[PDB]
């Protein structure tokens, strides 16, 4: 039959297809099997386009540049697509079935006590970095300036490193000095061990319930990025649907979960 | 053949031959890998029964209870296999890895600082003074440990190997644990996983005496090491013929 095919020769002999397939199967099978069900019926149930699929394309080219041409060859332009595809769908899923409660709204915003949030750029020289503030005081726009001279993995994000205390969770040299600063005002170079930075305080914590909505967007946006809230979000939509698996090694991958 | 069904959907249904495409393009060149070595492994070097239970074995102590899991998941004749594959990957990594003075000097320079040392591990106090009384007597601290330690390490006599002052088991037991010299044993200290008998069995001394000791050290380093292993055992798959006759895993084993 088919699983006669030879995958690979050697005089210590040979590797069927037949082979690869049992072996793999035992190894991989629970998983990719999980991928295939979900992708099916996620894909039957929210719908994905095109212009979908390159645009969170385009945001992973980006964060994995260079190391992308590699991947692009070895596994081909549609698997990645697919790939793709695949967690545009999870994230579909997620947002039509996560729910944020107020208890988690306000335990957010507690939590953000003494906190505040900034963007920076860090450059090699002081004089780069004097290039740069020359252009923002011209009129380029911070976010636009990140990207282009930016070394930092925040520079695709517009240079925003998100919310953070003053005691720790950073270098005392930058916290300090960006803790000093007042809202949307931008400092001038800051040097510290990774190089200069020029930092822009975005936003002071104050009030909940005016900062309600926000909020509840950013911790949306914190469920989304953590995988095992999304699977759970994911195998509700499975459980809801009629899996049959007739394959009785790989029984029970969706049974329980 | 490839036509029969796995899963059954709503959506449609996942077919054999759809599986076995999409497994291959993720785990194929690793699981081709093992396929590949595990033949020909298999046909220079030859491992026992005793030598495929004795791992067995300390893979049921090492992972109590959860042994018996992956023995329900997976079968006992998969598991004895994975544990003959692991043999014959350790067999051929011991001929062919290669110690050099540079391995062995920088080992010496990762000791500094650091104490060897054996420990005997037991439950309860009224246990650990019985065997600070056996020792006085002039029972060995190897055969003692054998005989009670709770520990994983009864087995090599106690010994813990190597370890700095950062505490590496725990700030309670590296502490009372540098506080000894060489021959000097402790008495019971308590932390979370009982009572602990402490005997430092060396510090670190010249290269030139240390050096032959070391060599089988940094062997034994290496062979934990799954990079060393895998490069190893592919000096062996040098001298053998793969031709990979699959379009998509042409370039499994052409390694950069």
């Amino acid at each position: 039959s088919g699983d006669k095919e030879v995958i690979a020769k050697t005089d210590a002999g040979d590797v069927t297809k037949g082979e690869l397939y049992t072996n793999m199967k035992k190894t991989a099978g629970a998983s990719v099997l999980t991928q295939l069900v979900q992708e099916k019926v996620l894909d039957k149930k929210y719908k994905v386009s095109d212009k979908e699929i390159d645009n969170k394309l385009k945001e992973y080219k980006t964060q994995l540049g260079d190391q992308y041409t590699a991947l692009e060859k070895q596994y081909g332009k549609d698997y990645l697509k697919e790939q793709v595809k695949y967690e545009l769908l999870t994230q579909k899923a997620a947002k039509d079935n996560i729910k944020v409660t107020d208890a988690d709204i306000k335990e957010y915003w507690e939590g953000l006590k003494g906190k505040i949030r900034a963007s920076h750029i860090l450059v090699a020289d002081k004089k780069t970095a004097e290039e740069v503030e020359k252009k923002l005081k011209k009129g380029e726009k911070f976010e636009d300036l990140a990207k282009e001279y930016s070394t930092d993995s925040s520079a695709s994000k517009g240079g925003d490193l998100g919310w953070f205390a003053k005691e720790g969770q950073m270098d005392e040299t930058f916290s300090k000095a960006a803790f000093k600063l007042k809202t949307g005002e931008v400092s001038d170079p800051v040097k510290t061990q990774y190089g200069y930075h020029i930092i822009k305080k975005t936003e002071e914590r104050g009030k909940y319930d005016d900062m309600k909505k926000e909020l509840k967007s950013e911790v949306l946006e914190q469920k989304l990025n953590d995988n095992a809230a999304v699977q759970e979000a994911v195998q509700k939509v499975m459980k809801k649907a009629d899996i049959e698996v007739k394959d009785k090694d790989l029984k029970d991958t969706f049974n329980t979960s």
